[PDB]
């Protein structure tokens, strides 16, 4: 079975990797090569060289090029690769996945070669039962990405030619999502490459660009580094020059996820042409409001999105109601908002469509919206750790979780957790040595 958890992800997470030490730990040792101009990481090792060769004045040519460099491995690397493996990236996917009008995906990514998100994004994509995906990687050159040609045939993904400096092939069109990791490729110019995106995103699609923010320490720190390339320092910018970015090609911002070290990840959607919208309180105890909707829903010839908002009640079940209507014929144009809030203190905001809150959500225009103490998001799934919990008892028992492995054996809580001591035939007694005979070799053996 498919193990996961439901909770509920706000739309803009800041400090995400706050708490792993081996991040800081990496950090604290960049840093300190930094200081006055150590560890496996290939960044710290990149670095450490680097610092070798010369105290000061270091050649850009000798720290560009040195031995357990020039592979690919900056992006192994734990900090440059540290929001890929948290579920940042699930939960942005899942977002894209959502807002869309069917069950057909469309995902292009842009410098397959480097970003190595071809490895990471269909098996997330997994668990959802009934999506099918169509991925297609891309590079600058072929001989680019001509390596781990078996991986991207044991999955299904599908080679391309696309340089983002140029416009898109009509070969790739209009697709659902876009896929960049700008951390580690290069992109050419941040205007003309976001320009070239855009335009290749199709109408209402998504896209989703990971890069290192300029102005943070490891930002800096990168980019004293890679001096060579021009090209790389021009991916790194600061987080208001990203934003002030995003409003030139018209392409609005729906979620943000930035790591406590710099590292970011922009979630952007592309708008849609503009209609009158339809509002319905969902409310009202009578359900007296389904024979409304149901009167709005018959005309399918209308294209007016609905928005069924619900701020009443804490406890309504909008989330439900519209994740099945979709799937059901004219659902393309239902929409959620639910103010649900678990702590009594937090205030309530006001969703008049005067408000800005309700412009704002308006401007993102996705299907779920829920408020609950001062964020906005949606609830999400996500896979659960492995791990058998445990804790810590005075009463347990060994036993051979898999019959037949005795790799298997364990301890495990027992149920003389309840007992009554009054009882004489109880005799509950503690035990120092147990012995072992050949009936519980036997039953361990299987």
């Amino acid at each position: 079975p498919i193990l996961e958890k439901f909770c509920f992800t706000p739309h803009t997470e800041e400090g995400c990797l706050s708490e792993r030490a081996a991040l800081q730990e990496e950090l604290q040792l960049c840093k300190g090569l930094v200081q006055a101009l150590p560890s496996q990481q290939e960044l710290p090792r990149l670095l450490s060289a680097a610092c070798r060769l010369q105290l000061n004045g270091n050649l850009q040519l000798e720290l560009a090029q040195v031995l357990a460099q020039e592979r690919p491995k900056l992006p192994e690397d734990p900090l440059l690769s540290g929001l890929l493996d948290s579920p940042a990236l699930k939960a942005c996917l899942d977002t894209a996945v959502e807002n869309m009008p069917s069950l057909k995906m469309k995902v292009v990514e842009v410098l397959a070669g480097h970003g190595h998100l071809y490895s990471r994004i269909p098996g997330l994509l997994s668990p959802h039962p009934l999506l099918q995906l169509s991925y297609t990687a891309t590079d600058r050159h072929p001989q680019a990405l001509e390596a781990a040609q078996a991986e991207l045939q044991q999955h299904d993904v599908a080679q391309g030619q696309w340089d983002p400096a140029d416009p898109a092939p009509s070969a790739l069109g209009s697709a659902d999502l876009l896929v960049c990791n700008c951390a580690v490729a290069a992109l050419g110019d941040p205007a003309s490459a976001l320009s070239n995106m855009v335009a290749a995103l199709r109408e209402g699609g998504f896209l989703l660009l990971h890069t290192l923010l300029r102005g943070h320490p490891l930002g800096d720190i990168v980019a004293f580094l890679t001096s060579t390339e021009p090209q790389y320092g021009q991916g790194i910018l600061s987080q208001d020059a990203w934003e002030s970015l995003f409003s030139r090609v018209s392409l609005r911002l729906v979620g943000l996820k930035k790591s406590f070290y710099g590292s970011t990840l922009f979630l952007c959607r592309r708008p849609t042409p503009q209609d009158s919208p339809i509002f319905l309180p969902v409310d009202d105890t009578s359900f007296r409001w389904v024979e409304s909707l149901k009167g709005i829903l018959a005309d399918e010839d209308s294209s007016r999105p609905v928005w069924l908002k619900a701020i009443n009640c804490a406890t309504s079940g909008v989330v439900g109601l519209v994740n099945c209507l979709r799937r059901e014929p004219g659902g393309n144009r239902l929409r959620c908002v639910l103010l649900s809030n678990l702590s009594s203190t937090s205030h309530v905001p006001e969703v008049d469509p005067g408000s800005a809150e309700l412009q704002k959500v308006l401007q993102g225009d996705l299907v779920m919206n829920v408020y609950r103490d001062g964020a906005w998001g949606a609830f999400r799934h996500f896979l659960l750790e492995e791990d058998k919990p445990e804790e810590p008892t005075a009463h347990a028992f060994v036993s051979t979780l898999t019959r037949g492995d005795l790799s298997s054996i364990r301890w495990v809580c027992s149920s003389l957790r309840h007992a009554q001591p009054t009882c004489p035939g109880a005799q509950l007694c503690t035990v120092y040595y147990a012995s072992l005979n050949f009936r519980d070799i036997m039953l361990a053996t299987g």
